[PDB]
């Protein structure tokens, strides 16, 4: 029943708008990842608010841990989209934006990159299952919490403890739980790492002709500030 669903509210293609036909430019692969993000966020938040359980959750902390986890949820599923399309040939971040090792280094993300593809390169050497990779992903929304709390912590407590749970009857295992977990606990740096940069982007966007979509401006100014000040933190299981 869990995977079924999990399977079914999966999202489907998601196309950046890019221009490839047009040189490569930071100021135009950037506008197209900012574009492409939040065509994704509109998918993240209608698969999670389908998640099993997900509505137990106080209004408020639903918005804030998609928000939060967002980065973290985009790039495991875009390792697993490489992984599967390219075999970590190149990063396929979606159908019409796919990186190679130029564009990794003209967007000016080039460390984060190669971490993502090492990332990618990890689904495979792992050989790591559609399903295993599923209940991952869904783990990985409750994966990161303020330090003052979420208006209901209980309910959230109780919710990534069971999607845990799933994880361990997927895998039947103490071996391959630890193998996950520390794959899923790589996630997190990466994020942070994006989130930065993505934060010092912004703050001088006006200086570099890129184009940040209304939500993710205001996103990045209000959520990503308390990720990287501390008062929102990963849960890493090691
Ligand atoms: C630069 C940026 O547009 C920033 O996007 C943000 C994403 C989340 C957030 F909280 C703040 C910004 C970006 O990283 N976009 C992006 C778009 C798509 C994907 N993707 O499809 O996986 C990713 C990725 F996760 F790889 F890094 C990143």
């Amino acid at each position: 029943i869990f995977l079924n669903v999990l399977e079914a509210i999966e999202p489907g293609v998601v196309c950046a708008g890019h221009d490839n036909n047009q040189p490569d430019s930071f100021a135009a692969l950037l506008s197209s990842l900012n574009e492409l993000g939040e065509r994704q966020l509109v998918h993240v938040v209608k698969w999670a608010k389908a998640l099993p359980g997900f509505r137990n959750l106080h209004v408020d902390d639903q918005m804030a841990v998609i928000q939060y986890s967002w980065m973290g949820l985009m790039v495991f599923a875009m390792g697993w989209r490489s992984f599967t399309n390219v075999n970590s040939r190149m990063l396929y971040f979606a159908p019409d934006l796919v990186f190679n090792e130029y564009r990794m280094h003209k967007s000016r993300m080039y460390s984060q990159c190669v971490r993502m593809r090492h990332l990618s390169q990890e689904f495979g050497w792992l050989q790591i299952t559609p399903q295993e990779f599923l209940c991952m992903k869904a783990l990985l929304l409750f994966s990161i919490i303020p330090v003052d709390g979420l208006k209901n912590q209980k309910f959230f407590d109780e919710l990534r403890m069971n999607y845990i749970k799933e994880l361990d009857r997927i895998i039947a295992c103490s071996r391959r739980f630890y193998q996950l977990t520390k794959l899923l606990d790589s996630v997190q740096p990466i994020a942070r790492e994006l989130h930065q940069f993505t934060f010092d982007l912004l703050i001088k966007s006006h200086m570099v002709s890129v184009d940040f979509p209304e939500m993710m401006a205001e996103i990045i100014s209000v959520q990503v500030p308390k990720i990287l000040s501390g008062k929102v933190k990963p849960i890493y299981f090691h």
